[PDB]
C-alpha cells in the first residue's frame, strides 16, 4: 500500500484532512501526532520527498497561524522527528524556510 494518512493517498485529500485536524481540534492527541510522523517517515522510505516537503510546508503554515500554543510546538516536534529520519537516510536535513 502506498503511503497514506488515515486512508488519504492523494495530496488533495491529505490537505483537507490536516486542515480539519488542526482547525477543529484544540488539543491534539499523541497518537495522531505519531501517525503524522509515521506518514512522513513512509514518504521518505517510499522515496517521495516532493510530497513530504508539500506536507511539511502545509502543516507549518497552519500550525504557526494557530493562536493555540500547542500547535506551534507540535510542528516543531513533527519536524524534529522527520529530520532525524532524513539525517540517517540521506545525511542531510530538509531545507525549511
Amino acid at each position: 500500500a502506498a503511503p497514506n494518512l488515515a486512508g488519504a493517498v492523494e495530496f488533495s485529500d491529505v490537505k483537507t484532512l490536516l486542515k480539519e485536524w488542526i482547525t477543529t481540534i484544540s488539543d491534539p492527541m499523541e497518537e495522531d501526532i505519531l501517525q503524522v510522523v509515521r506518514y512522513c517517515t513512509d514518504l521518505i522510505e517510499e522515496k517521495d520527498l516532493e510530497k513530504l516537503d508539500l506536507v511539511i510546508k502545509y502543516m507549518k503554515r497552519l500550525m504557526q497561524q494557530s493562536v493555540e500554543s500547542v500547535w506551534n510546538m507540535a510542528f516543531d516536534f513533527i519536524l524534529d522527528n522527520v529530520q532525524v529520519v532524513l539525517q540517517q537516510t540521506y545525511g542531510s536535513t530538509l531545507k525549511v524556510t
